[PDB]
């Protein structure tokens, strides 16, 4: 209502308005001040002309922007602007790696709208923290699996369902179904078990090379994708992927906090007391975030610079390794810690 | 003056941590030791002069974290444990005993919180030790004050002589250097008739006695660990302020406690309490103690890396 007016009458604009870097890998979405974001979205949207390709009414596409936007909590990093971060990472790929050559419209336009809702409602803690302390989400989905992405999906389903909020009523029907099928399939593929699952399919397709009259392919280069958009802090400078870290497992300890007081031990990234960063970081790099980028490489090889700077900044990770070791007192000039 | 039994039921075990007594209670604390190895009846020592001279030295140590009263405190303290638990009177003579005494109490008079090495960035060594000597027989000298101002000239001569060597067994270069006479004695085992047996024995008595932190509980040598590099530190900050580049265990950015901790412990600590037990079969318990304290430090030495986030939660330390 308040945030309405401010965004309808900012009025959709150019994509070098906001700044002439935007469109590059190099540039950093967390610089743009939140209070600019949901511009940057319908910016971004137009940039990519998917407003005047399926005839979106501007004013609730307004008002689904505001709500996906209202639809973050705030952790430290599951918030919003780790899901307007994902989503430019998305528009970058479209400019950058030319999606039209390889999608459908209607799949990258599933592709952006997913990457803006892929956390809604996020509260800081994993899929395993949800069946441990027993939460309405692991009642509703433990039982099928990727308990928070599909409370993110049902999250994105209710938002579509707020009336003023529907940005494909309008659509066929045959379009309407595809677009809610592309949604749950592609933020279903954040979870990190999906992407293990489906890696095998993934080596094997950037190996011989994406079909583009290949349905399968589709899927998978959706799923790679939308790994890709999440992981994206790790693409960046060294600054970034430092922030992130302090977000990251600042989240990850308050969870780990909430496991020892009711009774489990949480796994070691959880643990304040056991967990040494570097080494979890570089693990997280080397295995996770490292292989997405190269399979991303493999596919396009304009996508070199993105696994380049990943393992530049894996290799940062090990040059300040040696800093968590204690020189002198600790920053509290107390040795009362050796009784732990 | 009180009796030691009044002050604690384990005064005189060497299990007793004297810096669990009150700042408050150390100088009449000194005053129940010496009236309880019989030095004040033996020497007829004046207790109004006696009460005097403890206060003077107490107040000639200055404030550092680790180099303060409550250190020469504990450090007599400690050669009252030496007399009471070994029977030194079977290795020295009572005038030896004392001057140890009143040695401990004065060893690092008007310390500031530096060490030797920062007197030379004259040349003959053990430069504080000396400076420490001096202040002592400053305060002998201050009218009121001399304790042994009684004394036969020879006696007096004696006293300051034992005193000087004494304290000057403090450094450690001494220490090392008479090592090896140390050893072949323990060797040989302890002849009271041997002038340099009665010279040796002195030094290794001092530098256990001011080294004792290290034969309590892990909580002293924990405590005591975090006051010496306090200290350590503070001197390699102050040395980097004034255009110098202080030695790397001064150096609160390149120190590594631990590794500092350990070396110490079995290297310096432990050779020297092995040798009191070599002399001394009751003295088994003191090294024991100090290996068992070693053995905790290589035991907490993992927790000098950084587990979780730091003391707050930023990781703006590694930029
Ligand atoms: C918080 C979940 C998120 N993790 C990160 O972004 C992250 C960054 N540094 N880091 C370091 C550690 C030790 C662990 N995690 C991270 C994530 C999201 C999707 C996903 O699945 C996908 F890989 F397929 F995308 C895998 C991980
Ligand atoms: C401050 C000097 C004092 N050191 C300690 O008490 C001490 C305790 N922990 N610690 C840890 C380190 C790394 C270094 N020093 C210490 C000392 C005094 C006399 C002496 O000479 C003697 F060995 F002969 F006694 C040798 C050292
Ligand atoms: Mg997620
Ligand atoms: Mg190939
Ligand atoms: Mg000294
Ligand atoms: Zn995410
Ligand atoms: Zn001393």
């Amino acid at each position: 209502d308040d945030e309405y007016t401010k965004l309808l009458h900012d009025g959709i604009q150019p994509v070098a308005a906001i700044d002439s870097n935007f469109a590059s890998f190099t540039y950093t979405p967390r610089s743009l001040p939140e209070d600019d974001t949901s511009m940057a979205i319908l910016s971004m949207l137009q940039d990519m002309n998917f407003i005047n390709n399926y005839k979106i009414d501007c004013p609730t596409l307004a008002r689904f922007c505001l709500m996906v936007k209202k639809g973050y909590r705030d952790p430290p990093y599951h918030n919003w602007m780790h899901a307007f971060s994902v989503s430019h990472f998305c528009y970058l790929l479209y400019k950058n790696l030319e999606l039209t050559n390889y999608l459908e419209d209607i799949e990258i336009f599933a592709l952006f709208i997913s990457c803006m809702c892929h956390d809604l409602d996020h509260r800081g803690t994993n899929n395993s923290f949800q069946v441990a302390s027993k939460s309405v989400l692991a009642a509703l989905y433990s039982s099928e699996g990727s308990v928070m992405e599909r409370h993110h999906f049902a999250q994105a389903i209710a938002i579509l369902n707020t009336h003023g909020c529907n940005i494909f009523d309008h659509f066929s029907r045959k379009d309407y179904q595809r677009m809610l099928d592309l949604m749950r399939d592609i933020i279903l593929a954040t979870d990190l078990a999906h992407h293990l699952r489906i890696f095998k399919d993934l080596q094997k397709m950037a190996e011989v090379g994406y079909d583009r009259n290949n349905k399968q392919h589709h899927r998978l280069l959706l799923c790679l994708l939308m790994t890709s958009c999440d992981l994206s802090d790790q693409t960046k400078g060294w600054k970034t992927t430092r922030k992130i870290a302090e977000l990251i497992y600042k989240e990850f300890f308050s969870q780990g906090d909430l496991e020892k007081a009711m009774g489990n031990r949480p796994m070691e990234m959880m643990d304040r007391e056991k967990a040494y960063i570097p080494e979890l970081q570089i693990s997280f790099m080397e295995h996770i975030a490292m292989p997405i980028y190269k399979l991303l490489q493999d596919l396009f090889p304009k996508a070199a610079e993105l696994y380049e700077r990943v393992a530049s900044n894996r290799e940062h990770w090990t040059k300040v390794s040696h800093k968590f070791t204690i020189r002198g007192l600790p920053s509290n000039n107390s040795l009362d810690f050796l009784d732990e």
